[PDB]
């Protein structure tokens, strides 16, 4: 919830430099913080039928899904540390693709971090590759502070388990 907004403000859990982190769905945040776009941690082929993705979808009221066959029909699947904005008609949605854990899912988080950072604007966004890809949060953690942040990034995690997760890693910097 905001606490006001001259543009949207909320509390957040942790603040380190550039980087707010809050706890709460993308669904509710989206009315919390002030952001450009939303990103959304998608997998190659834009199909978003769950998670985040369809979280967000759902709020673009399918648009997003519709956009991204378009996307997909015209330029194929998104590589693994790529993404792409697509513009809905309330939210610019940027899609990244993080990596699968294993082989060389670090510079592939690193890749897919830089993109975001590549967009203009402040992103809503969640860690990248966490829970189905298999990704530590840790090493997602790493990954994106492994990158030259000179813009306010709005972080949001799920569960207090990754809170505490996020609260740790800070500390250890």
């Amino acid at each position: 919830k905001a606490g006001s907004a001259a543009a949207p403000f909320t509390k957040p859990f942790a603040v380190y430099k550039n980087v707010k982190f809050y706890l709460g769905d993308i669904s509710h945040l989206v009315n919390c913080v002030s952001f450009d776009f939303v990103v959304n941690a998608a997998n190659e082929n834009l199909l978003h039928g769950g998670g985040v993705a369809r979280a967000i979808d759902i709020l673009t009221e399918g648009q997003l899904q519709s956009l991204s066959k378009d996307y997909i029909s015209s330029n194929g699947p998104l590589k693994v540390g790529a993404g792409v904005m697509l513009e809905c008609e309330k939210f610019n949605v940027f899609n990244v693709v993080g990596p699968r854990t294993g082989k060389h899912e670090h510079s592939l988080l690193v890749e897919a971090y830089n993109s975001i950072l590549f967009e203009n604007g402040i992103p809503l966004m969640p860690l990248l590759s966490c829970g189905i890809f298999g990704v530590r949060i840790e090493n997602s953690l790493k990954a994106l502070f492994s990158c030259d942040i000179n813009k306010p990034l709005q972080v949001f995690v799920y569960s207090s388990n990754e809170e505490q997760a996020v609260l740790k890693f800070l500390d250890g910097l």
